[PDB]
């Protein structure tokens, strides 16, 4: 028809979406399909590969069948991804040859301790912006490569491709045209050199990652390809956008000069801040990492990393079978004044940002006996919001830069209980938007711009609104005694170590 | 119509229970009535005495009614009680001066914590057997003369009395006639000498309790008095038997001997051996306490005390609200084979035996994204199987005697689950009698021998019956890698202290 639109896919930890979006930046459709996650041992967390393309396929399908929109009035599609989750595959066959190592897993701690024993932190570090924490793609692709029958032969004889999802996603695709991934995508795998912006031959040797298995590094807005006809309804539609899901949400948030800074509550929470043209160091647990590669220039961000956020909540529906639904989680929480002493640190797969403790587990303290279910869920809400200031406070001294107003998206900012508790607990106000997902809508924008469909990323910002503003109310008195208890909590979970 | 019968009441933490028994020892009725549980404060339980009071005529009421035994059928009554539950009431109105402050209350934490700085715990514990920890009810004396309003002054002019429940009750049942206690509750006051067998002098000028407030001590078996008769249906019944709850599962048991030993899984756990006629000190956590006072002897025991057993299970219900009922419990913990390194402890009230840490609070350790409803309830279940384990280990080393099996009694011993975990963590026989109700049945048992019902306690040795022995079968590797995260999970609970 007349009208063209930009289709983004998000495909996140527990479930995938697609999401088109017209001219004027308003979104015109929406899927989203969950797919299973797999827990083989304590910590451990993977994907079928498999399954993740065709949740894929079923949302495309979803949101072109289901709203008014038809497959030739496509102009682009940009594509988004959980990160570092990795895939390694049969070139011949596109069968993956093991599930997909999920970013949350914690399987490949072995080797990060090997190569810590051996002395090579700091080198990666010094490279890639990261450290040895079982978080990045390298090592989930070695122990694929090592633990998985016949892996290492076909790696040698080169009949296997790596991927973060991004690279598995364009390649299915596109119908094995191209094997790419972006400079924001690549700096999560402990094999890319964020200084230099090449694959780093020395971290693969280390890594024990053949050369022939990795994906040409692109920037985050170009053509890649095309739609192989049979995977896009008979047409050949430009995969024009690239990037890793939380900075898709930096870009979608119009976060573009130094200094910009957004937090998504996800899976996992996720804080990025725009380092503009210059890698920052963090001496206080936070990655350096790349934020974008658009128009020629490519932009580095500082990060904070929480593996659970509002995992924590979806687990009080799944795992504890406690509530119905995510948002009903306010009503309990809300029902009472306090959560009377209770703390919930929700570290199921170690604790990032500042910590980075990869053995640590869940735990709970201050439990009494008139400790209620109001309490219990309260105390897991309040901990998206507790790890945030631990972000924060990082943030704050290695940036140099004092926030004072967060800009946030994900799911859990529906949640007016948490978004409020979030502004009292680091006296810092929290602007939610009109249009939440931002991840959906930077990919579309990189896409978009590598089209033509828009002229300029400026759009972004322009058509940013603010829903509500969450404006700190409580005491310095309290808020330094909760957290004193939140650290406290913390500590206490850093003691439980079995293993 | 003729034939006689005992009247036992039981009046526990959160509920009162009157059985009756006939001259076979079996049951003939039984009544249960719950009571309100107040927490006013995290850590902080209370009763309201005058319920208490009208639960246990309730349950009176309800057992003769409901069983056509006519109250002139009654030979005699046995009360047994949660001890160290501490009643202060004005002897003129027999109204109680504020709630009954429960054994398992941390507020009188600042009391004790004066007392250990001012150098008097020893002192305390080489006079009662016991130590300057808010279980027991010297202090609560002390709290509710310091901060009740007008109390003092009434202590001072002699207008209240002190009482444990058993004296309460007694007080009131007989309207007024006795106002006593026997050894093995007063034992439990941080109030009495242990090896003098008489009140402390110093020990009450330190807690600042005027003598004028406390009962006469009795032995365990005697004709205290009788039923005012507008409390017992007209009737005048003998009150022939106290003993502290533990005191009387312990009799009920037929342990009688020195190295007798059982344990009661209610709302705490509590193991006690009988040593004899001597007090034996502890190096290991436990308490010396009095077993009972019977044909003109005084029986000592060691005690490991726990304060969450039970209860810990009837917080899932009426807590987290995740379950329906205790025996639903067992359902959930055998649907998964492991809690897979889920820990829970349950120290909701602060840690007993062998720790002695009134500060720690319950805690919850090892969690991940796939701790499911089923593995959280099974680890709550192993709690009680766990403290169990610590208390055996004290008791072992300041025994000589290792455990060959262990009786066991308590509403938790119906749980096959519970059993065969705990005689597979400790490596030694579980052994569940017929009848359950030990601690009734000692109470009875006392009652009874004082009014010529049975003329031998050696009855209670032969009409015990075994229902189910429980055998150890876990590998040796597996129970000391479960009881060593264990240990992990109480140290780390320790850590959480805050301010
Ligand atoms: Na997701
Ligand atoms: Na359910
Ligand atoms: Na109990
Ligand atoms: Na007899």
């Amino acid at each position: 028809a007349m009208e063209k639109y930009i289709l983004s896919i998000d495909q996140g930890t527990t479930s995938s979406r697609a999401i088109l979006f017209n001219q004027k930046g308003e979104i015109a459709g929406v899927a989203q399909r969950e797919f299973k996650q797999y827990f083989p041992q304590s910590g451990w967390v993977e994907h079928d590969a498999n399954e993740i393309w065709t949740s894929v396929l079923a949302v495309m399908t979803e949101v072109i069948n289901e709203n008014d929109v038809r497959a030739d009035q496509i102009a682009g599609i940009g594509i988004t991804n959980q990160r570092e989750t990795t895939v390694v595959w049969d070139k011949h066959t596109g069968r993956p040859i093991y599930h997909a190592i999920v970013w949350q897993s914690r399987q490949t701690q072995s080797i990060c301790s090997e190569l810590k024993q051996q002395g090579y932190e700091q080198t990666f570090r010094d490279k890639t912006g990261l450290l040895l924490d079982p978080y990045f793609a390298g090592t989930k692709v070695k122990w694929i490569l090592d633990n998985v029958e016949g892996a290492r032969e076909k790696a040698e004889n080169g009949d296997l491709l790596f991927g973060t999802i991004d690279t598995w996603l364009v390649w299915k695709l596109s119908g094995k045209a191209a094997h790419i991934t972006d400079y924001s995508n690549a700096s999560r795998t402990l094999m890319f050199n964020i200084h230099d912006l090449e694959w780093d031959d020395e971290l693969l040797e280390l890594l024990t990652v053949p050369k022939n298995m990795l994906p040409e590094v692109k920037a985050s807005s170009e053509v890649y390809g095309k739609t192989i006809d049979y995977h896009f309804y008979g047409q050949e539609v430009p995969i024009a956008g690239v990037a890793g899901d939380q900075q898709a949400a930096l870009f979608g948030q119009a976060c573009f000069e130094r200094g910009d800074v957004k937090n998504t509550y996800g899976t996992g929470g996720f804080m990025l801040m725009n380092t503009g043209d210059k890698a920052v160091k963090s001496e206080s647990g936070l990655l350096t990492t790349i934020a974008y590669g658009i128009d020629g220039k490519v932009n580095y961000a500082l990060e904070g990393s929480i593996f659970v956020s509002g995992s924590a909540i979806q687990w009080l529906r799944d795992g504890l079978r406690m509530i119905n639904s995510a948002p009903q989680s306010e009503s309990y929480a809300t029902r009472v004044d306090s959560t009377e002493g209770v703390y919930v640190v929700p570290a199921f797969v170690g604790l990032g940002t500042p910590y980075w403790d990869s053995e640590a587990r869940g735990a709970i303290f201050g439990l009494t006996r008139g400790t209620e279910k109001e309490h219990f869920i309260r105390a897991t809400l309040e901990s998206l919001c507790y790890q945030t200031r631990d972000v924060m406070e990082a943030m704050s001294k290695d940036s140099g830069i004092d926030v004072q107003s967060l800009r946030v998206d994900g799911g859990a900012v529906k949640n007016n209980f948490i978004m409020q508790f979030q502004a009292d607990i680091v006296n810092t106000s929290v602007e939610r938007p009109e249009i939440q997902e931002t991840t959906a809508l930077g990919a579309a924008f990189l896409a978009g711009l590598a089209v033509g469909f828009w002229e300029s990323k400026d759009d972004i910002a322009k058509n940013w609104k603010l829903e509500e503003k969450f404006d700190p109310k409580m005491d310095e008195g309290e808020r330094e005694k909760l957290y004193r208890g939140w650290k406290k909590a913390v500590e206490a979970t850093q003691v439980f170590k079995t293993e």
